[PDB]
């Protein structure tokens, strides 16, 4: 009565909707995404339409209520990210930006006029957006960004100058949610649209992680923004940090799908591939690896489930999320690399996919709070002493 | 709103009874057990009465229904083991034998007459019992034991010959649940009482793990047992293996309390102890360790909770238990050793307790299924191929 | 007086020639190789001429005496592989095949006529060769290959049928050293030249490890070979296994250069990159990583040195080599991945090179004896019991 | 031709004297020490005479030239510590204090009159000494000690006040080398003899690491010391730090013997113990562990050898020593704990010794520079930035 696929029966913890939604999306993902990832990753190609398709399914901004969004549960959101990542992290990352970094902040930090004007086209996937916070000289420490926003008392607008780098989707984005430091001192969020004079978004080359995903920069040469494009609901670092957490949530769930995919591939291979006369799966050294992969996946899953619930009850704290994101991203990296080892030579071929996952999770464990950073966050919360600096 | 003590709010997952019970026992444990462990461990002493006290609280065999037992939930059982281990593994191990290895098998594999005759005195703690399965030449492989049970057609009894070693409580036990291989081939369970001619239970010396716990052997020199002392409900290896799992459950929860105790001690020490002018807790190297300890504890807890539930629904499988026991025992070992490192020189003094825990969890990760064994169990269940032998 | 670059003074252990040679090659490597690896790796390109250049330097088959080879020391050989790998593993792998897998076997297992005819053009780099042993269904277990070699009593030749896969250089090779199982039972080595009817060497696509290196297969459709092309000095698995060890030697040294390159890049970056107002190198979490990288590199180096010496004294045993190859490849993998983490986002860009190394060492730890395999080899030698099968 | 006992042939790197000395001592150690460690450790007993015996062999202060000392090589010193630790770390620790912490500083920082007066009785083992630096509030940071030494212009002496804790041998010491902070600011070294009014050396209880070794404190209640008892050759923290390094050297070698002992015990046990019908040594999971133990031991050995040489050439730097001490102590801890796991239940019995080693190396990795501390030392030397504080 044991099911290595769902050891602790996560299924009897989901609601029939959550279940339907999961399955439904898994069908889109396997049928429409999987058949197009081998080359999308090999030749660094992001199929814009992918967003549009997700737009019809109504998977973009699924937790938001109204404005054409599903208004589904956090768990369902996690389940969704898990199916998407089971295919490719780059893909899930596009969806993540759109959902938690572009929509959610507009929805919770914007004026009603902003929401009305944008949320709908975002949900439909007519507007591909991006979250521009990171800078060449500001990564783990945002209180160090250089993008400044000056105010034109006369014209009723701000003028932004700065460079954002490593920004997902930026290259083929229509709406840009840029964060700059103002004259008052507080950093705010500005909404930018492509076509604005001064705004250019070159693409980054030589990526060897998240290749199926478009990544570029945001260069602003005196880009004039109207007052009505300022996010009226976020006067400081909490704007991005509030959203950031919503993103980390999706990531905690996500990486678990990539792990499960590596697990299932290794397990099969071990049964299918024979050496020394028998199937690899018959060796102790092979079984322990599978034992450990499954164990960490399971532990993560049920943790994620729990958090999903607490979230919907508005009882989720930033640190809780740091904990699962930090944990799940590290474990998912080992699992990938282990899987890669078990497939031997074949393992280094993208045609066996595992290599793609190892590579992708390399960035996932780096972005949205490096591994060690999340450790310090947890340590601050546990000891009460700050350990990020001197 | 983050509580490093209960990151994911395990509390809102417990029932008011489970909570009361927990607290209630924690009071007995802190008030009656803690003040007596420093020396009990230093001088290898097991305070028999400890059982009697637990007998009044009705903590022995808490899940059994009737026969004077609480008939409480599996979760409450786990919570109980967690509070006991938070003090000392040896202590929790005594309680574990009594509960899951002596009572549970009698209750589920005995005749009604056996239950009526024994369960009550066990629950009251008037009868200290022990589980004798392991032998000098049979540890991980029980299908290799040498204790044989011959049948006396004439006298209506069996004659047992064999040696069981490393048996918890045996030295001061009144009832012995011994498993021997019969003539039919199937191995059965025999009930032995002290005083039987032929039965001797010397004690083992030189233990440097689980010292506060009594450990001895079971030597049987033609010990004649009446037919009515044979466990009529277990015709083979499933008798011990069925019970074994119930024991592993308690252990999965247990080790988590020992970890939490090490965590809380290190955290404090790090805040209290200063070096280089500041509190140790101010260093990154110290914070990451605390970060990791807390993370593994939390993951385990919520997993254990889940299993506790599935158990009461009769949906718990042996492998599920192997998974948590294997996982939790390993993580709890690292956590101990880490804690020990963080207290520096003091860390090697039993007066700081951590050393005691590192030592104790050394046996916990070894007994009731070594770490690698549980790995093979999981691998068999995952690949479908046996990897214990050639 | 401490030099983090050479902690234990490996320098005062080298001979002035070994030193000259090292430096000399390091100049070719930095000047001629480094400036061409960013794209060679990005677009999977192997600059054939690279061999020719190494041919002029006389670095191909450096230990062989006569036939136009340097006849230098094993240490110098290791030093050479270390400088080459400091650039790219793919590059060093090309040189490795040529040296230890194509030349050495011809030199030690061939007739004089074979040596005279081939060694010279190989050393000059006029003949690019490859070692074909691995098969689609034979990887860790060679006693399972399917390439059969039948004998033509009439024509005085053999006919080979089989497929070799994952063969380095095969795509642009002139000489092929193929191993096939004969009718007698013993497996022998056959020399094949491009142009032979029946022999085709397609290339493998989708590599995401050792991209700057050409990898293809060896398909033989009744490829007729003259008796004079059979390696008269190797009647069984010891032919490849004898050479294999000579290859592993070079690899033990090699991976150490890739590690040092990752170390030097991280160290600099940590000093150059600032966050939170100071240089990353000022954080404890960053320093420990650097501490560990350096420690493992050093340990490996001096071990390699020692073995190099024992080798020249003909006192090197297969297991010694397994030990360093196994050890060094694993440690060099962690070091890469760590380095990659420390460079954050940039770390995922090939323009920062570390990513290339992590990827490359993924194959190095897989080929020429997987990590776990070398473990079993060591275990056999230590316990005297074979543990590869049932 | 492979010898798992000496993989890389360390033997052909030793001089016939070094070899004789090694063997000679190994005979004393096996014949006189081993038969007395089971109980010495069980009942916390230090056989004072042990020093006297080592005194006759002339093993105390072996590198010092003259004054009745051997004046042997650093390598021979390491070899000596390795044989001693192969028995018990506590034992080797006694010898270490005597040699590197009591004698060496007197010899290199004392006046000739001091050397003449003490070195001889120390070498003979007539004077058991101890190194008192650590304090209750000063462990990793010595620049924080509280023992002050005031000067009596009138009497020509100093008055010391302070407490030193965790001091090896102190309980049965005749000579005390105490370090206190003077009025000038510089910390100096004072020589104290038992019987001095004001000086008391109680013993510490509850040790569960290095039990066979005596450990106590040094309480000084206005202990008046003559000017002639001040170490004229050490005006600051470099006095202890200079000696400290000489101690770490011995430790780097030492822990390697304890590892080898655990390795040899596990290997045998694995061959001797059978489960599932065969010897444990026949399982892959068991072989990999042995593979890893041997690998780390070997790497350490040859590193230690090298350093030994550089030392005698006066080319050893503090960081080199930190590197091996840090490395070897950590690896020797894993090896112990692994060994302990492999012996299952028996493993928790001191009669199988491994448990004793795991426990002992717990303190070794803590004293003379914690693991993380040595990491920061290395990081300072590598980046040039101090990371011990804010
Ligand atoms: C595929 C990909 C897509 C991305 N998409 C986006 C996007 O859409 N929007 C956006 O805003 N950003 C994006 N980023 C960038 C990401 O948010 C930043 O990489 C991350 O917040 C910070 O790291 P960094 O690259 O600046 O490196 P750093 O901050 O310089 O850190 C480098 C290393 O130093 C360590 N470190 C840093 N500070 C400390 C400290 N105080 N103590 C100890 N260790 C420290 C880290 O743990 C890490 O190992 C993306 C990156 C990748 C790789
Ligand atoms: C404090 C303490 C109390 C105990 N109390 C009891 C009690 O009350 N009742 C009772 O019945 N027993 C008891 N035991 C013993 C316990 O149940 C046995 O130790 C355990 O089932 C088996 O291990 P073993 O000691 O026989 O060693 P082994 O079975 O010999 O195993 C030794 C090592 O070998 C490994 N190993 C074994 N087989 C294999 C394989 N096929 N493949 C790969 N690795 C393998 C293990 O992982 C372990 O590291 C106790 C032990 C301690 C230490
Ligand atoms: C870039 C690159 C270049 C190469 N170039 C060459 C070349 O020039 N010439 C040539 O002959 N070959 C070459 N190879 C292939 C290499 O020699 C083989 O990959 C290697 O010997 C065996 O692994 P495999 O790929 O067949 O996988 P497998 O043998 O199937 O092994 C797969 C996994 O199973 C494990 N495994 C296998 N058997 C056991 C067992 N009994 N017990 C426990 N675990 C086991 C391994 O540890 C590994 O993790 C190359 C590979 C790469 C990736
Ligand atoms: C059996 C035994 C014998 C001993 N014998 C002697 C003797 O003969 N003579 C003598 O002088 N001393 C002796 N000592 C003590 C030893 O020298 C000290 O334990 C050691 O120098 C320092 O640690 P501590 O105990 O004070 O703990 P601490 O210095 O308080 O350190 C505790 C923990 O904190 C960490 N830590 C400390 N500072 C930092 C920092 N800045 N950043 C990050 N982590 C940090 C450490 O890594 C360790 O894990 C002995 C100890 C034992 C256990
Ligand atoms: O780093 C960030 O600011 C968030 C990235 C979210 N994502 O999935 O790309
Ligand atoms: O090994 C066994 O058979 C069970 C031990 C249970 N316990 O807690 O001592
Ligand atoms: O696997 C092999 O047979 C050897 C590979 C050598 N190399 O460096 O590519
Ligand atoms: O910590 C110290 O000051 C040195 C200890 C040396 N030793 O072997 O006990």
């Amino acid at each position: 009565e044991f099911d290595w696929q769902d050891p602790l029966v996560l299924e009897e913890q989901l609601t029939t909707d959550e279940i339907l939604i999961r399955d439904t999306f898994r069908t889109y993902c396997q049928e429409r995404l999987m058949p197009r990832i081998l080359l999308a990753n090999r030749n660094e190609v992001f199929h814009r339409e992918i967003i549009s398709e997700m737009g019809e399914l109504g998977v973009l901004g699924p937790t938001i209520k109204g404005y054409g969004c599903a208004g589904v549960s956090s768990v369902a959101y996690g389940l969704l990210a898990r199916e998407l990542e089971r295919v490719d992290s780059g893909y899930r990352s596009a969806m993540s930006v759109q959902s938690s970094l572009v929509m959610h902040p507009i929805y919770a930090y914007g004026s009603e006029e902003q929401r009305q004007k944008y949320l709908p086209q975002l949900a439909k996937g007519e507007l591909l957006g991006c979250f521009g916070l990171t800078e060449p000289n500001s990564g783990s420490d945002p209180s160090s960004m250089e993008t400044r926003a000056h105010y034109n008392s006369s014209n009723k607008s701000y003028t932004l100058n700065g460079t954002k780098t490593w920004i997902t989707n930026s290259p083929m984005a229509d709406l840009f949610v840029v964060w700059a430091r103002c004259e008052d001192g507080c950093i705010r969020g500005f909404l930018l649209e492509k076509g604005m004079r001064g705004l250019s978004a070159p693409r980054i080359q030589g990526k060897f992680s998240l290749r199926a995903s478009a990544t570029g920069m945001i260069i602003m040469d005196g880009v004039e923004v109207p007052e009505e494009n300022v996010l009226p609901g976020a006067s400081s670092l909490g704007g991005p940090f509030g959203c950031l957490n919503n993103a980390r949530y999706g990531i905690a769930w996500g990486v678990l799908g990539a792990s499960e995919f590596c697990l299932h591939t290794a397990r099969q291979y071990a049964l299918d591939r024979m050496q020394f006369g028998v199937p690899l799966a018959r060796n102790q050294l092979i079984q322990k690896k599978l034992a450990d992969m499954l164990t960490e996946i399971t532990l993560g899953l049920h943790a994620c489930l729990q958090l999903g619930r607490l979230k919907d009850q508005d009882k989720a704290a930033p640190e809780m999320v740091s904990l699962l994101k930090r944990n799940n991203c590290g474990k998912a990296l080992d699992i990938a690399r282990q899987a890669r080892d078990m497939l031997g030579g074949n393992g280094i071929s993208d045609e066996y996919h595992v290599i793609r996952h190892a590579m992708n999770l390399e960035a996932v464990n780096t972005y949205d709070g490096t591994h060690d950073i999340h450790a310090l966050i947890l340590g601050r919360a546990i000891t009460g002493i700050q350990a990020f600096t001197a």
